[PDB]
């Protein structure tokens, strides 16, 4: 099995204002947009090892009790407004991954958007401050931290297929964004459980079969352990990891908006008995955004693609990638 060739790219240029290195750090991402479709963003300012000690000692703290209070709708019927925010319990003995995802900050009781009941909006669930103390502080901070990070990486997207810097960023706004952070934990079992082991056509061991992202922009950390993989045509190479940058990659509404120019490349998790992190933010827009879509490859970029409402095509995706690769 062969490794990805994933540059890692300095994305500093991305924060200022020398309109040239922009441009030099654009044609990195559109190099490697259209190679692998990984790379890792490296110098982007983010304290990275505060956030995974952080979320360690939330993983490692809480009890089955706050679990169920702050459970999903898949795994508590009280709690049927929680669709997307909260707690992903694992199954002892059969489910090995679990997971905390919360959303845009922004979305309070006074939110217009949580007012009118608007699907993939949500009111985010946190666990006691007694129990966790700084605990929702530091997540909410994160939130803005790498939302800073991703609304320069997306400066950048925009340069690379001749756009002015702001075509993506201009719909990507804090009062409201549906972007997510799940805070995941990969747990060492011993004996692990064999349900939560799927093997793949091709004879591999997972822990989460190949898909693409529901995203613009995926924007991951991840602890030191290998385990990505990426489709090529010449089959399944691994991505290295790397503690200290940020990976990188397209989700199919970018696939949709530049005619597959550039793709959302398909990948999936190998199965790895280590403890470890992976903690993605998923770069969504508004509920209402739209992107004309447009063909790069076209001297008048003109594409026959419709557009696609942001909101419309997240709760679509989320539903699909459940059906396809399982209750997570
Ligand atoms: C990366 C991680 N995989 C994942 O995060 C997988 C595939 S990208 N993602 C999902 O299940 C979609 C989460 C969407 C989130 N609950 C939301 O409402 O916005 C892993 O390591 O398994
Ligand atoms: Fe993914």
């Amino acid at each position: 099995v062969s490794k990805a060739n994933v540059p890692k790219i300095d994305v500093s240029p991305l924060f200022g204002d020398d309109q040239a290195a922009k441009m030099r750090v654009a044609q990195q991402i559109d190099a490697a947009s259209r190679d692998t479709g990984f790379f890792y963003a490296v110098n982007h300012g983010i304290n990275v090892q505060r956030l995974s000690q952080k979320t360690k000692e939330f993983h490692m703290s809480i009890t089955p009790e706050e679990k169920w209070d702050l459970a999903i709708r898949a795994y508590n019927k009280e709690h049927q407004d929680q669709v997307r925010a909260g707690y992903y319990l694992s199954i002892p003995g059969k489910k090995a991954v679990e997971s905390f995802c919360y959303l845009n900050p922004n979305f309070t009781p006074d939110h217009p958007r949580i007012q009118a009941k608007t699907p993939t909006h949500e009111v985010n669930v946190w666990p006691d401050e007694t129990k966790h103390p700084g605990f929702q502080d530091f997540a909410e901070q994160y939130y803005w931290d790498v939302f800073g990070l991703s609304s320069a990486l997306l400066k950048g997207y925009a340069l690379a297929l001749g756009k002015e810097e702001n075509f993506f960023a201009r719909h990507f706004k804090p009062d409201d964004t549906l972007a997510s952070v799940v805070l995941i934990r990969y747990p060492y079992l011993d004996p692990y459980p064999e349900a939560a082991i799927k093997t793949a056509a091709d004879g591999t061991k997972l822990s989460f079969e190949w898909h693409e992202d529901v995203s613009l922009i995926t924007v991951l950390y991840q602890s030191n352990v290998q385990n990505l993989q990426v489709e090529t045509a010449a089959g399944y190479q691994d991505i290295e990891a790397d503690d200290t940058g940020y990976l990188i990659n397209c989700g199919s509404y970018m696939a949709h908006l530049t005619n597959n120019y550039y793709k959302a490349p398909i990948h999936r998790v190998k199965w790895v008995n280590a403890e470890r992190q992976s903690l993605p933010f998923f770069v969504n827009l508004g509920y209402d955004s739209v992107i004309d879509p447009f063909d790069p490859r076209e001297p008048n970029g003109k594409s026959d693609r419709e557009p696609l409402s942001y909101g419309d095509y997240l709760q679509n995706g989320l539903v699909s990638l459940i059906n396809k690769n399982g209750q997570t």
